[PDB]
RNA sequence: GCCUCAGGAUCUGCUUAGAGAAGGGGGCAACUCCAUCUCAGAGCGGAGAAUUUGGACAAACUUGGUCAUUUAGAGGAACUAAAAGUCGUAACAA
């Protein structure tokens, strides 16, 4: 019916908020640059992949607000969130040894 | 009972196959991919009990027939038997 397509519209709208946080935090290693570590840029990208895939969407939008609060200084937000995720015990510090 | 003609309860796999949507991904108006619970619907199948066509092997039973060996029998004709039964004295002596 039309109702199922309207629900599909609602669900893709809801999914739109989820995707762009995780990909904007992908890009924020590039707009804030790799902090002198483009040699381990791939390591930075996989580690922040673990960061965004270990968290929830409310601290995704909180960290998004924090990284548009400082566009060239997102590394403090990344290391802070790394400290929170290793304090949570969900994720190991050896995997995120660069920011922790 | 065995071998074959069938038979198909039942069970399983593969390819899709269309749909609901879970859920994620990428261009971010589009669109595409990847998973999932479900089933229409299609073949490709494979194993497959009960039952069943025909064949041969054929126990056992019935029917006679036949062989072999025992066995009943009124009655009959025996033969033998046994210290003195009766009739005659055929034979040994020409």
């Amino acid at each position: 019916a039309s109702a199922k397509a309207d629900k599909k519209k609602a669900k893709e709208a809801a999914k739109a908020a989820k995707k762009k946080n995780k990909r904007a935090i992908r890009n924020s290693a590039k707009e804030a640059d790799y902090f002198g570590d483009a040699d381990k840029a791939t390591t930075i990208d996989e580690q922040v992949g673990l960061i965004v895939d270990s968290l929830n969407d409310e601290e995704l939008v909180s960290t998004a607000d924090k990284i548009k609060a400082n566009a060239a200084g997102a590394k403090e937000v990344l290391k802070e969130s790394a400290k929170t995720i290793v304090d949570s015990g969900k994720l190991p510090s050896s995997l995120l040894s660069y920011f922790v």
